[PDB]
């Protein structure tokens, strides 16, 4: 998915944004 792509769930996906996405960054 992509909204809770069980991270976009926000689980890190962009945790916060992974930190600031960084998990994508």
């Amino acid at each position: 998915a992509g909204k809770e792509k069980i991270r976009k769930k926000l689980k890190n996906e962009i945790k916060k944004k992974g930190r600031k996405a960084v998990i994508a960054w």
